[PDB]
């Protein structure tokens, strides 16, 4: 509540991977006044940083905290609130994922069911995981999750243990931006990792506990070669194969395949499917995670459907969820692959850091467009959209239509031969992604192009034209073969 007088710091009077904080940047130039001195600040101009914008009862500027001490928090009136300093909110009930809600959890969670050997494969290391997933067809049949003890055998690089967030700071840099989950308040702030390090370090003081969404480092050439996907991923990445190690702008490269996770003790990520219906390589390199999941099916994707567009905020989607909700309690040293669609939610009982990478693959192609149509659905039904979607979902289905598929049907039809006998998977693979992708060309014949798309449908027209023909022309190589 400032009149037109003039902020102490600047002297004025009155998305390639996973990022949220940029949304309420707009608290940025609203204003905070110090409590001693009296002098008005802009957020942005206070010294505070983002996630602090909204900690303050009593704000005490840089130039009193010498002679006042630090600022005072708001009182924890309401513990079982996300706005836990509200007071006209403390009768209210208990939503999910506030500190309340949280510890009564953390008593009831080991409740919950362990899954069936059809949901969920644990097997020791990397060798018997390659025999398993190949046992079951392998990654065009790819739909249990597995959890692998040991990482030998998975050809996976990962940092030697030891390796923790000072390592992670040293590399990234002191000053590099994360966005951080205020579990409590369950939104998304922006925090130095510095600050991170520092807060996560304090084991004693923890009045919020927070969990860093996706410190994404792929472009970070130290970050990069330390920790990777296991190779049978990297062989069966959608987004590897048309952007290789080094065509196609790197600004257009969709930025998910290697994250950092750090995560409190007590922290939860409440239910969700992965953007895209991607999958999931994780390796927890110290601490521990339980995730809650349950098969995409097509009842569990209406369930979860009407959970999320419910304006409810204090149901467990587990508990009406008929008992579809698993647990799987992953440790220290071991590895978590999720295939595309499942169910998730997750608890970190203990001080974490986890490597980790979604990404999409054929195999799965016919999951990844459900969860798409899923997610298009929850989006007309809720304006929330602090989420985030699989950067360049459609341009990606364009370029690989166009770079890989046109032209394995192609090169088979020019010298005759008929894909089922040698490339059947890129056969069936192509029909289905060209359905789905026909659908995209009407609507945007009915409605017009969004309002991000890169690729011009000039260009798309021609794509799906030269796609129609050498299609037909293959379907009649195959027909061919009749009497
Ligand atoms: O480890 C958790 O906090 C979340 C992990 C995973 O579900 C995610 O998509 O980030
Ligand atoms: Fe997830
Ligand atoms: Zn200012
Ligand atoms: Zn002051």
């Amino acid at each position: 509540p400032k009149e037109s007088d003039r902020c102490g710091g600047c002297g004025k009077f009155t998305l390639m991977s996973k990022k949220k904080s940029h949304h309420h940047k707009k608290n940025d130039f609203q204003w905070i006044g110090c409590d001693s001195c009296q002098t008005w600040y802009h957020f942005l101009c206070s010294g505070l940083e983002q996630f602090e914008y909204y900690l303050y009862e009593k704000f005490f500027c840089p130039k009193c905290v010498p002679h006042t001490g630090h600022s005072i928090r708001y009182k924890v009136v309401a513990p079982h609130r996300y706005r836990w300093y509200s007071p006209n909110e403390k009768h209210l009930g208990i939503e999910v994922g506030s500190k309340t809600w949280i510890e009564d959890f953390i008593t009831r969670e080991n409740t919950v069911p362990s899954p069936t050997d059809d949901e969920v494969c644990i097997v020791e290391d990397g060798y018997e995981f390659r025999r398993e997933f190949e046992k079951l067809g392998g990654a065009d049949n790819w739909g249990k999750v597995f959890m692998v003890k040991d990482m030998d055998g998975l050809n996976m690089t990962m940092p030697k243990p030891g390796f923790d967030l000072e390592d992670v700071v040293k590399i990234m840099g002191s000053d590099y931006e994360v966005d951080t989950i205020d579990v409590y308040n369950q939104s998304t702030y922006s925090m130095k990792l510095d600050t991170f390090r520092k807060l996560f370090r304090d084991t004693k003081n923890r009045p919020l506990l927070y969990n860093f969404l996706s410190l994404e480092f792929s472009d970070n050439n130290e970050m990069k070669e330390i920790a990777k996907p296991p190779r049978f991923v990297q062989e069966i990445s959608m987004v590897n194969r048309l952007w290789p190690d080094v065509y196609l702008p790197e600004d257009q490269r969709p930025k998910v395949e290697q994250f950092c996770l750090a995560g409190m003790a007590g922290s939860y990520t409440d239910f969700h499917v992965d953007f895209g219906g991607s999958s999931v390589y994780y390796h927890i390199l110290k601490g521990e995670k339980i995730f809650y999941i349950a098969a995409p099916t097509e009842q569990n994707f209406a369930a979860y459907q009407a959970h999320e567009t419910s304006p409810d905020t204090t149901t467990w989607f587990g508990d009406i969820a008929n008992g579809a909700v698993k647990r799987v309690v992953i440790k220290e040293g071991q590895t978590l692959l999720i295939p595309a669609g499942w169910i998730h939610a997750v608890l970190t009982p203990v001080d974490s850091l986890v490597f980790g990478g979604n990404f999409l693959h054929l195999g799965n192609l016919e999951m990844q467009m459900r969860v798409y149509h899923l997610e298009n659905a929850i989006r007309k039904e809720i304006r929330s959209e602090e989420k985030f979607y699989f950067p360049n979902f459609e341009l990606l289905h364009w370029m690989y239509m166009r770079n890989v598929l046109l032209e394995k049907i192609t090169e088979a039809n020019q010298e005759g031969s008929d894909m089922r006998e040698q490339e059947k998977n890129i056969w069936t693979a192509s029909q289905i992604m060209k359905a789905e992708m026909e659908r995209w060309m009407d609507r945007e014949l009915r409605l017009g192009p969004e309002k991000n798309a890169i690729l011009p449908t000039d260009d798309k027209n021609k794509i799906m034209i030269s796609v129609r023909k050498q299609i037909e022309i293959q379907t009649k190589i195959q027909n061919a073969k009749n009497k």
